[PDB]
């Protein structure tokens, strides 16, 4: 069923909260056994958002290899994301380790430093060109290069060194900074917009490791940016686009992370950005 028209009778009908549920009623519930060990406890943002054990990225260390991220890998679709929460005071360091190990080429953040009047994640890159970041615990060093401050979102070129090897590479940061501190944006135009750049830039490609997704818990936003992406990446590649189901995309993707999409209006958003991406693409 074409999703135009499914999402009209959705709206006329105002069953959002009714379709959510039933998604939150059929969606995969699989161990996190690791993420619950009282060692880990000071490594989570929040108690009720845990990897799956089947699905976690692993940091490459015997200490503890544990960081609060998974890997989303679409068949179909051929993309891999890597979904994680925030950067933490003390998880800092293992970020930008997960970033290196994995040969990621750009890291997605959808969220303000601060946001309601408290810190949703820690200042885990520099400000300033000549005050460089070093982490003794993962033995690496982060350099701001250039920044590119438009109305809607920032880019920047990050330069990370692996202070054992004096290996460097380019990290680009796609910053999204107008997601408002309350419900959703109104026109999915300047999210659309986000997400071609980041495209443009080569970071999704297969040639690079999975980009890095966040947002304050790594589901909300974090959950719209890479189901809005295979959504439209199906409509591109299958001979009829309306047989692409945004409901079963997202039953997929919440089998590898729970929680992804965390209210109905992120469900009706994700929606809208679809059919406009479509609608864009699509001719007119
Ligand atoms: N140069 C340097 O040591 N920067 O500290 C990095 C850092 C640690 C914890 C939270 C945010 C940033
Ligand atoms: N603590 C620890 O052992 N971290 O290993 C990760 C790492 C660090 C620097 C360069 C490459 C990998
Ligand atoms: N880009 C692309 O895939 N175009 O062909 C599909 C299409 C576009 C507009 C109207 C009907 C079909």
């Amino acid at each position: 069923m074409e999703m135009e028209k499914e999402f009209e009778q959705i709206d006329k009908s105002g069953s959002w909260a009714a379709i959510y549920q039933d998604i939150r009623h059929e969606a995969s519930d699989f161990p996190s056994r690791v993420a619950k060990l009282p060692k880990n406890k000071n490594r989570n943002r929040y108690r009720d958002v845990s990897p799956f054990d089947h699905s976690r990225i692993k940091l490459h260390q015997e200490d503890n290899d544990y960081i609060n991220a998974s890997l989303i890998k679409m068949e179909e679709a051929q993309r891999s994301y890597i979904l994680t929460q925030g950067p933490l005071p003390n998880t800092v360091g293992h970020f930008w380790e997960m970033v290196w190990e994995q040969k990621s080429r750009g890291v997605v953040m959808l969220n303000r430093v601060m946001e309601k009047g408290s810190l949703k994640c820690a200042q885990y890159w520099p400000q300033k060109e000549e005050k460089e970041m070093i982490f003794e615990d993962t033995n690496l060093k982060l350099t701001l290069i250039s920044e590119d401050i438009k109305s809607y979102y920032t880019v920047r070129q990050l330069e990370l060194e692996n202070l054992t090897t004096q290996e460097t590479r380019e990290i680009l940061h796609f910053h999204y900074t107008t997601w408002p501190d309350f419900g959703v944006p109104e026109s999915p135009a300047s999210f659309l917009n986000f997400l071609f750049k980041v495209r443009e830039s080569g970071s999704l490609s297969p040639e690079h490791g999975p980009v890095v997704v966040h947002c304050s818990a790594g589901i909300g936003r974090s959950g719209t940016f890479c189901l809005a992406d295979t959504c439209l990446l199906l409509m591109d590649k299958r001979k009829d686009p309306s047989s692409v189901d945004i409901k079963k995309v997202l039953l997929e993707m919440r089998k590898f992370r729970m929680g992804l999409i965390q209210t109905a209006d992120q469900l009706r958003f994700s929606y809208l950005a679809v059919i406009e991406g479509a609608k864009f693409i699509m001719g007119d």
